[PDB]
């Protein structure tokens, strides 16, 4: 989308996933959707570093809203959840120095069945900017016409164009293609700055895996529609909850960075680990994922139980990722020509090499002739950046 | 198995699931199958703790053996990979107070196509003996009939006898003819110490899930024959490495300890994180799993995607085990009856409460009325003891 926004895929934090549609405030007060979440997580986004690192959108999903709208037919915030109403919450986000993610659907309803934008997209957009919404996350359940879903995500791009907000636009428009016909990448560019391509993560170490697989299967279909401003979304970042070992959250985080994907936390930054924040928060791994080249990388190999991706950088330089698939016994060999990496760009003629993941280490000058020699945790992943030298 | 071993189930380390086969030890010297990885676990399993624990039994898995066998027809370990040979090992593994574990095969070939025991029961149940063997796991690939394996589970058992020494006997009987026929366990038990039932273990909290899954389905069958030495073994304990996160690690825990399953960790005890070791090393939990009354837990319930496991302890005492197989969301709520647990009596009239997983904490008194309410993390368990007022 050329709003100007999106530059950089968007980092943030984002309910769903660990929060979901709990609305029992009563017994579950401290993981129901309120505004006392937003912003308790506001408060902690800013004095635990989270801002400092690039996470800058506070997102609400879905199940914010009350069960039906209001007088003037524009959508509501729940009074018992919300009583306080969008625009005090953006306000309180804002002098925090924070932005606002909202939710809401291209269909009749949302996907957990409260209010949808199909009639409304023209109101729906100027409410939002009203509330003073910074991103909006645009859902596609019940539309079941392939028509209305292209032609409602279109309109809602246009809708909040007109208001002359800057709103960053997430759509789950080629998600929700699928059931039908392989999705136009090129037309949803054109109205969107990122958008979900596969089915919803889960807090799992399987989730992660066929998102991977379905994003390799599918690389020549997406990888070079992704730049600055329309970027791929494999969803929400999920170290920092329960489901993901040590290393399997060190995948995470690596490929996110590879995949040029936008940076959505969903945790609780309540109650989370120094070992899963200093990896959300790890500066090397969020400026590969940062790169202002904004070229979404690749998988280049595939074999033995051993992934290679690698992604092109600005300045000549490369982040290439190791993943070792075998779910048995211990860390596992693996050597490769680093004149195989990079196109043969990279380490000509030589590359000083950094491994960034599990741990940061120097592994020095390479030759364009050399051999890289390395050792990969099963589930793990070596992360390494190569920066072309004369030296 | 009537030989007065594995009266609790047995405790130990096995190096399988991490080491497997590797027989590179030009490449990979400090990993390979060999005499100094279980020099350098031995070492360790006194020094850091372990031994203290009740992990006891320092096992050798497959890929020991030699191609073939010696000139008098016996087996023999690797010449370049174990140079002293098993007795030397043995020697070096009692010196250190513990107790060596070794593997054949019922068939033709081991699994991983090394020399089967197969028409040398009597030799090799010598052999083992007079090594000063402790424990010998015993495989079923290669045999190609379900009476060979039968007869060479049975043959082999009283083959271990007559050596007169004390051989914990581990049998990978009801595995193999799982597919074929439905095991009598009533027969298993008469000849094996404890038997795996269902597929190996990886490192993956899907494996853990199958293997629950597997027992809860197959409970009826499986629950009553253990005891006293007699054990269901749902596989090797794989925390410490890689595949599993802390919550899944929680679960192996203590479920292997409702289980009443043998605790062979495979694992690397020389790059052991502290929080894996002080699970693994948990008194209270390893209390439970080496109960004396030795009475298999069972699951209660399931549904809403929460699991709920009992087993009964000595002096009136039951350890639960509460489960949250849902992989999305938050810590989770879950209430029950305490009327419910332990058939009745466990809160007739009353029990004291003590959570031991995922961290330690007492839960105070609950009536005979009581709900017992608990919070359990994705993928993770509550493990509780009840002790009944009196
Ligand atoms: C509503 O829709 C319209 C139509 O798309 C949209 O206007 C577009 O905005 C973009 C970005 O604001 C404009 O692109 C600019 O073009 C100029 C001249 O070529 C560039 O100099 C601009 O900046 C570049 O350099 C900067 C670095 O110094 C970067 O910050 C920047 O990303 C660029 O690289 C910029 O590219 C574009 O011209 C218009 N398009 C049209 C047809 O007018 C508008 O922003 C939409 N949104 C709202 C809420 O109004
Ligand atoms: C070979 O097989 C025989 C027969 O199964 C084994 O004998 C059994 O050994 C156990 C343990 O030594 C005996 O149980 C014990 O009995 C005594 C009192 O009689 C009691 O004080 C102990 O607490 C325990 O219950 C068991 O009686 C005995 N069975 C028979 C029928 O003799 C023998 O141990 C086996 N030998 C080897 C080396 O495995
Ligand atoms: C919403 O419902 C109306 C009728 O109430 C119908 O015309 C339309 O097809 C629905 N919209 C979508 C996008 O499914
Ligand atoms: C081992 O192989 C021989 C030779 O064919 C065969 O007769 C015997 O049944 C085999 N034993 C087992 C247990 O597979
Ligand atoms: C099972 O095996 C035992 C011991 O061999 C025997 O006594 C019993 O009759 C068998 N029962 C069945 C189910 O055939
Ligand atoms: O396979 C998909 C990818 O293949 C790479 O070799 C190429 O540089 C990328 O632009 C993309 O096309
Ligand atoms: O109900 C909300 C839910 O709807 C869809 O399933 C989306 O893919 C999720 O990310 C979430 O927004
Ligand atoms: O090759 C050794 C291997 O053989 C079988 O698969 C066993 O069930 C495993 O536990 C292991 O002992």
């Amino acid at each position: 989308l050329d709003n100007g926004l999106a530059r950089t895929p968007t980092m943030g934090w984002l309910h769903w996933e660990r929060f979901m549609c709990n609305l029992d405030c009563q017994e579950e007060p401290d993981s129901c959707i309120s505004e006392k979440l937003f912003m308790e997580m506001a408060e902690l986004m800013v004095s635990e570093g989270w801002k400092d690192a690039g996470y800058e959108y506070l997102c609400i999903d879905d199940c914010w809203m009350a069960p039906q709208r209001d007088s003037e037919g524009r959508l509501q915030a729940d009074p018992q959840r919300f009583p306080h109403g969008i625009r005090q919450l953006a306000n309180y986000v804002h002098s925090k120095g924070l932005k606002l993610g909202i939710y809401a659907d291209v269909g009749n309803k949302t996907c957990a069945g409260f209010p949808g934008s199909f009639g409304y997209y023209d109101i729906d957009a100027q409410t939002f900017a009203d509330w003073g919404v910074d991103l909006l996350k645009f859902d596609g359940c019940y539309c079941d016409s392939l028509e209305n879903l292209a032609d409602g995500y279109k309109h809602m791009s246009l809708a909040l164009n007109r208001t002359g907000r800057s709103i960053v636009y997430s759509c789950e428009w080629p998600l929700y293609m699928w059931p039908f016909q392989k999705p136009n990448y090129t037309e949803i560019r054109q109205y969107c700055n990122h958008w979900r391509n596969f089915a919803d993560i889960d807090d799992s170490w399987k989730s992660i895996k066929s998102i991977l697989d379905w994003t390799s299967f599918n690389q020549e279909r997406i990888v070079d529609v992704a730049g600055p401003g329309g970027w791929n979304d494999p969803d929400m970042l999920v170290i920092g909850n329960f489901g993901l070992s040590w290393n399997q959250q060190v995948t995470q985080m690596a490929l996110w960075a590879i995949m040029a994907a936008p940076l959505f936390m969903s945790n609780d930054l309540r109650h989370i680990s120094p070992q899963a924040k200093a990896l959300l928060q790890d500066k090397d791994v969020i400026a590969i994922n940062q790169d202002p080249l904004g070229k979404q990388g690749y998988q280049l190999r595939q074999g033995d139980n051993f992934e290679v991706w690698e992604r092109p950088l600005s300045g000549l330089a490369w982040a290439v990722a190791m993943i070792n698939r075998q779910e048995i016994g211990g860390p596992r060999s693996y050597t490769i020509a680093v004149a195989s990496l990079g196109k043969g760009v990279a380490c000509n003629p030589a590359c000083f090499i950094t491994q960034l993941l599990p741990v940061k280490r120097k592994l020095g000058f390479y030759e364009w002739t050399s051999r890289l020699r390395s050792h990969i945790n099963p589930t793990g992943t070596v992360l390494l950046q190569l920066e072309n030298t004369m030296q």
